[PDB]
């Protein structure tokens, strides 16, 4: 019933690099998100004393959100893209494998993950 730490988003000792996909999922994959109608669910950690969800943490055992990538973008945490892209899907796969099909949870995620995915269809080439 209690919540775990939060993911990690520092860690000096993983090496980081500055890249044109990284600048993209940052500037138009996250930032189309985050400004989604439907983005606030997913926003920052699921917070399961406040929402009353005692199991979801007894289920979900790789969480993710968006205010967690926001972050990692901010600090270079991924040395690739599919690193990013991993966070996204986990974060849409949780959501999906804990709620019930037609919750309104489900229907937010769905929302952002087709224009996630079609985001991701136009990711640049590496520079
Ligand atoms: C403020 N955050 C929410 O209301 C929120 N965010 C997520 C990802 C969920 C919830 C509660 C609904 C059911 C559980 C769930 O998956």
């Amino acid at each position: 019933s209690m919540n775990p730490p939060p993911p990690e988003t520092s860690n000096p000792n993983k090496p980081k690099r500055q890249t044109n996909q990284l600048q993209y999922l940052l500037r138009v994959v996250l930032k189309t998100l985050w400004k989604h109608q439907f983005a606030w669910p997913f926003q920052q950690p699921v917070d399961a004393v406040k929402l009353n969800l005692p199991d979801y943490y007894k289920i979900i055992k790789t969480p993710m959100d968006m205010g967690t990538i926001k972050k990692r973008l901010e600090n270079n945490y991924y040395w690739n893209a599919q690193e990013c892209i991993q966070d996204f899907n986990t974060m849409f796969t949780n959501c999906y494998i804990y709620n019930k099909p037609g919750d309104d949870i489900v229907l937010m995620a769905e929302a952002l993950e087709k224009l996630f995915l079609q985001k991701i269809n136009e990711l640049p080439t590496e520079e």
